[PDB]
């Protein structure tokens, strides 16, 4: 693709006055060449900085109040030394208040974008089930340049435990 930077950007409204907030959480995830599909070297998120501070969270909400975009992460993926060959990024629903998953958020949507060209844009109606998804992958040849996968993927997981198996293979 010959990726150089990437914006991944969320949004969703808020759960009724008196119901337990809905949070999503965007998280990325590292993998090394020798690896790519394995164990993730880090992850990203709002708990979480990069070792490196070339992927970082620009902005978070913890319940969706606001218009626009809520959650927006930056990945600098030509700032990325070569050790790493592949970077995945999700998406999570907060779990800990109350089972839900994307038929349950109102009106969610993301948007990735390098620059101003934007890459993808979903509404999560294809993981209406999930409580959990990864939304993109990005993938770096041998000729150093970074390969955009598009495609949404349902899990049934936690946060906790979505970060440690985002990486699978599909
Ligand atoms: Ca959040
Ligand atoms: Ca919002």
């Amino acid at each position: 693709k010959g990726i150089r930077k990437v914006e991944l950007a969320v949004k969703w409204d808020p759960s009724p006055p008196g119901d337990p907030a809905t949070d999503l959480d965007i998280v990325a995830a590292t993998f090394l060449a020798g690896d790519a599909y394995g164990k993730p070297a880090y992850v990203v998120h709002f708990d979480s900085r990069s070792p490196d501070g070339t992927i970082y969270l620009n902005r978070d909400s913890k319940d969706g109040k606001g218009f626009g975009w809520d959650e927006v992460m930056t990945l600098e993926l030509n700032r990325l030394d070569s050790r790493y060959a592949r970077v995945v990024v999700g998406v999570v629903i907060q779990q800990r208040d109350a089972h839900r998953t994307f038929v349950g958020v109102l009106n969610p949507g993301l948007r990735m974008r390098e620059g101003y060209t934007v890459l993808a844009e979903d509404d999560f109606g294809g993981v209406l089930g999930s409580t959990a998804a990864t939304v993109g992958e990005f993938v770096r040849d041998d000729s150093g340049e970074w390969t955009f996968h598009p495609g949404i993927h349902g899990y049934d997981s936690d946060p906790a435990t979505f970060a440690r198996v985002m990486g699978g293979r599909q």
